[PDB]
């Protein structure tokens, strides 16, 4: 399928943009919001989307025969106005990831491409899974108003050996 | 310096569009010259290039007080026609790196910024490293006319458990 | 270099006297301020100005033929009104010194003193390390009001086993 | 006792300007006197008055309500003319030592400061340990006109793995 | 730079003819001056000059393009008087040795050659390292009259386990 | 024997240039031919020419009274013009080691110098065997026309642990 071919490369140029929109919030968040824990959860996502996450397409376009394209182009001219709206703005670009994956998840099925839709289930997982690692520290600016004891729970959640859950994980 | 920090976010975005060229550049050489320890060495450029490199200015504007800016275009709208020229267009472009890096030496030393010249040993040191690595690689395909031989010798490269020289590791 | 012996002479002088200045500060911040583990932090920044920053120059001295000079006046009349000022005038302490760094470095290449400018580099990275390292914990007065909040951070700072940045480090 | 806090801030103020003279004489008997071993039993005799003999007061100070007062000054201006004459003025040094500790415990027991009494018994041992040390090594010079039979046995002192006399230990 | 291509020559041409030069003074020491530790210590130094001090250099200009030159002549006609000159005499070589590397390290920045300048760091710390080493066994003929002493002493300098200082090693 | 001195001090002249030469050419053979296995080959040959081959001379002088000359001139003004002529090469100077050696053990005999002539065995077997070695790796130019063929059986040649042949070894 050529329109699966354009979904996962639209995919792709998604997974690459966001990495470096985060990579930008690391920085912030520590450097500009004195939260480094919250720079480095953040770090981690950048790092899964440049890295399982694209390298995952490109993987499949090898083993079925699709074309990759890298045409990439991102700024970052505004900057949230503090450390909950940062993570709250992580948190809208996760949700749209779900309806784009679920997109391609309905389109795959439309074209009895098989392969594809159990390629895409790892996505379907992921987008859940990522979504509520970050709902997970959205929630924490509702729950303190001091921002070291927020930095606190967020290290731990970082630093925890994370056992994956039978079906997200 | 406004000079330096400008520099720098020059070089960290030329490290992101190398990482992001290097990743497709290693897509292709497995996916279209069935090379696929070529593409695993390409890889880890690519993986160090969007890695370290861009990291280090990151974390060094942090420090200092510079400006982080992330503003990124590329795209790869043609392939070199085979491997050999793949692997010597990775060369040029590392070529390029040094002598980016060399104009930013000497701009820290115009500055008496000795911090960004400190910084910036790390930079001369790994454009000669990175170079010598693609230059090894290009060597082969002069070397032999068999393409799986060139291979092998790839493969051991990317394997070596590489033990890092007194001066350019 | 007489113009360089005079300026590290100068240079292990800031060393002894900031280090003094720290352990007076390090006994205010605990006896004072109920901040014990802001008095580690800073009685371990005390211990490294007296110790590895005053003794490289003795050791260099001796190597290149240098005159050391120990010409050492210090009192502590006044001090800052709580902790948050504390470790703001370590701070600002810590920024003149990269200064100074700044000169010597800037001196030894006036001079051709190559050997002078390799030595210097160490301080030219401890300095803006050392910066950092206070700077931390500057940032957690104005990131929360609880004062057994920061003490707990500070704990961790200071009890982290450092492993060490492979530029800063 | 007022008197107590006085004298204690004058012994704090003496092992300073101690540590920082022996810290001078550690670099004049390797570099001038060629007797690097009789450097390094200095250097650990000076690195002992700005360790714990100073930071004993200042825990003893935040202890019991005392105020610390940092007033140093000292400058070397002179140096003795050989390695046995700068020993022999450490040997003075140290005598001057066990008076003024002599001085602060007689205090302790006329004001009935039995705390402070308590806390002085290990500077009235140590005393005469830091004495009898440097007597051992001050007997070195009239035993043997060879500088570096001297340096020999310096280098066992100071290399022994130093098991400390149930009394004066 | 081909002026850097040459003073680099040179050097690989100094370090040859020094290593050599050595290694008869280290039979010497040995065989006619009955010092055989004094021999392993500047047989030492002999196979550092023809080891890593030339062998870096043929290492650097394969990575850089510079072309590696071998011309060398030395012949050892003359012979110092007894063991104290024969070490002076080493002293001598090393001094002008450190007077080389300042030039070329001069040059590489009058160049704008930074990898040049990079790569001559290590020379320069290691001119001060050798020079300390051969100046604490001139000393010893100063500091004793007997050469068994003096020999035990060279003894252990050779035997140590040498761990290497933060800055020199 | 002067005979004997003399012959030995050629034959360590021999050893020194050899050593030189090859240095040179094992650069080449990486630098030039793109072979860095049959540079690491030449180089081991390097440090075995300059390493026991001469020590092993200077050391038989100080046990029996012979005197060491250094006077050593060479110079690499061509160089051969593609690999196996550089192997080619280097096995026309090791055969001319053997007959040089085989002058020396018949010299010996005819002074009925028995230590030399035991001394010299040692350096009878050695040419035997750096000639072997050596010519397994001039076969191997006339068993390939690849190059990275060749170049993975020299890197089994250089990696072996070598168990040493019970005449030869
Ligand atoms: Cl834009
Ligand atoms: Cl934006
Ligand atoms: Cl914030
Ligand atoms: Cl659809
Ligand atoms: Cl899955
Ligand atoms: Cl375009
Ligand atoms: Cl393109
Ligand atoms: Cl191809
Ligand atoms: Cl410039
Ligand atoms: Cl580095
Ligand atoms: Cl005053
Ligand atoms: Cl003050
Ligand atoms: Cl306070
Ligand atoms: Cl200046
Ligand atoms: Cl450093
Ligand atoms: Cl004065
Ligand atoms: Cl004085
Ligand atoms: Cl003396
Ligand atoms: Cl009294
Ligand atoms: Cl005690
Ligand atoms: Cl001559
Ligand atoms: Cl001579
Ligand atoms: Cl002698
Ligand atoms: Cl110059
Ligand atoms: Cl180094
Ligand atoms: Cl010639
Ligand atoms: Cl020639
Ligand atoms: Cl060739
Ligand atoms: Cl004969
Ligand atoms: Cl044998
Ligand atoms: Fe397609
Ligand atoms: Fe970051
Ligand atoms: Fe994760
Ligand atoms: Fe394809
Ligand atoms: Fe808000
Ligand atoms: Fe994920
Ligand atoms: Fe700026
Ligand atoms: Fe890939
Ligand atoms: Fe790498
Ligand atoms: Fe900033
Ligand atoms: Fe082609
Ligand atoms: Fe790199
Ligand atoms: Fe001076
Ligand atoms: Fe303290
Ligand atoms: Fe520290
Ligand atoms: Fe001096
Ligand atoms: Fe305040
Ligand atoms: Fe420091
Ligand atoms: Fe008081
Ligand atoms: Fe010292
Ligand atoms: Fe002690
Ligand atoms: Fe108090
Ligand atoms: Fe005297
Ligand atoms: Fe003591
Ligand atoms: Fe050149
Ligand atoms: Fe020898
Ligand atoms: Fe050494
Ligand atoms: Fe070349
Ligand atoms: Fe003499
Ligand atoms: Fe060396
Ligand atoms: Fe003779
Ligand atoms: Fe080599
Ligand atoms: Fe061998
Ligand atoms: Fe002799
Ligand atoms: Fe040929
Ligand atoms: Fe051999
Ligand atoms: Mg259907
Ligand atoms: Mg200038
Ligand atoms: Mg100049
Ligand atoms: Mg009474
Ligand atoms: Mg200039
Ligand atoms: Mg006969």
């Amino acid at each position: 399928s050529n329109k699966i071919n354009d979904a996962l490369n639209q995919h792709y140029k998604l997974n690459v943009e966001l990495g470096l929109v985060y990579a930008h919030y690391a920085h912030v968040a520590d450097d500009e919001f004195d939260m480094p824990y919250l720079g480095k959860f953040i770090q981690h996502l950048s790092e899964d989307k440049l890295g399982v996450h694209k390298e995952y397409i490109s993987d499949y376009f090898k083993r079925n025969g699709m074309k990759l394209k890298t045409d990439v182009s991102v700024a970052v001219k505004s900057i949230p106005s503090d450390a909950k709206a940062l993570i709250q703005e992580v948190y809208a670009r996760e949700n749209e990831v779900r309806d784009h994956v679920k997109a391609i998840a309905k389109l795959a099925l439309a074209e009895d491409d098989y392969e594809s839709f159990y390629f895409i289930q790892w996505y379907v997982r992921d987008g859940l899974k990522d979504l509520t690692e970050v709902d997970d520290v959205v929630k924490l600016f509702n729950s303190s108003n001091d921002k070291l004891i927020i930095e606190e729970t967020i290290k731990e959640m970082v630093e925890k050996e994370e056992s994956e859950h039978e079906i997200w994980g």
